């Protein structure tokens, strides 16, 4: 029916890797840096590490979480390095220095610009659509789970809630009502995280709580336009929020769309002091011991 997941799950030594610090921490678990120092590879991979007590609830989801982390494989996608086998299994994952996008959104607003906005959605929309070949539905897309490799470099990952074909705030109203989850559903999300981005982390339907927002929807109330965009970005946001799930775009048609616009970003974003802006690129003065250090996007396999 299905095919066969080849998908190798590397298991990694607690030799092999040091944790440095802990990078965040929360209900999604604790995230520390670290450091992969392969067999006799003369290779040092940057690493973040993940681990959600030892408990079996707790290390059955994080196994469900690997299991979906090791299947992908995009650029704009996070994929799973490999597990270590301890008592609390350990995630370990590619590490993302400049964290997620909603706090890098909040934190560099005054120095981000028209085509570093449009540039992400097409990103997000990119890696959504892999998500959707590989028939698979995130069920959390949120700012949150978007990650910054580089800020030219944003990826999607928490696949915690991943799934084959409770954040009410991004959910469809299919989802709230009804438990039904479909690419289109990932959708309305995307619509959600575009606005968290244009509105530089706003928080959406703030102060309304989470059982008022399913009776909002059905009178027909939207997250309102933010005040950097043209009708043309507000509009898409718009569709992505429509009640007829078919009626909404599709990943595909949202890469198009944010690519046309990426091109010509002023005419569809308006930022005082845009295109005067500047980000951290690999290309600056101290952006990276530093010798053999290499990243696990050019760590190819063992
Ligand atoms: C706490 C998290 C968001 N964090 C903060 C970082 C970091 O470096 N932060 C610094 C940024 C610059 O300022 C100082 C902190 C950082 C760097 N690298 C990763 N690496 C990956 C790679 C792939 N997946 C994941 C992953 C999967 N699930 N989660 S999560 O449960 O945490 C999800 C809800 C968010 C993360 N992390 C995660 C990181």
């Amino acid at each position: 029916g299905e095919a066969p997941n080849q998908a190798l799950l590397r298991i990694l030594k607690e030799t092999e890797f040091k944790k440095i610090k802990v990078l965040g921490s929360g209900a999604f678990g604790t995230v520390y840096k670290g450091l992969w120092i392969p067999e006799g590879e003369k290779v040092k991979i940057p690493v973040a590490i993940k681990e959600l007590a030892t408990s079996p609830k707790a290390n059955k989801e994080i196994l469900d979480e690997a299991y979906v982390m090791a299947s992908v494989d995009n650029p704009h996608v996070c994929r799973l390095l490999g597990i270590c086998l301890t008592s609390t299994v350990q995630l370990i994952m590619q590490l993302m220095p400049f964290g997620c996008l909603l706090d890098y959104v909040r934190e560099h607003k005054d120095n981000i610009g028209s085509q570093y906005l449009l540039n992400w959605c097409v990103q997000i929309a990119k890696g959504m659509n892999y998500l959707e070949d590989r028939r698979l539905v995130h069920r959390d897309l949120a700012a949150r789970n978007v990650l910054v490799k580089t800020p030219q470099h944003v990826k999607i990952t928490d696949f915690g809630r991943a799934k084959l074909l409770v954040p009410i705030k991004w959910m469809a109203l299919e989802s709230i009502l009804h438990r039904i989850y479909t690419h289109q559903s990932d959708v309305w999300s995307y619509g959600v995280t575009v606005w968290e981005l244009m509105t530089f982390g706003s928080k959406p339907y703030d102060g309304i709580p989470a059982s008022e927002i399913s009776s909002i929807l059905e009178k027909g109330e939207r997250l309102p336009q933010p005040p950097i965009c043209t009708i043309d970005v507000y509009m898409i946001m718009v569709k992505c929020w429509m009640i007829d799930a078919d009626s909404r775009p599709k990943f595909r048609e949202l890469i198009i769309e944010f690519s046309k616009m990426a091109r010509d970003p002023q005419r569809y974003l308006v930022i005082q002091g845009d295109e005067r802006m500047h980000l951290p690129s690999p290309t600056d003065s101290n952006f990276y011991d530093m010798d053999d250090v290499v990243d696990a996007d050019e760590y190819l396999i063992p």
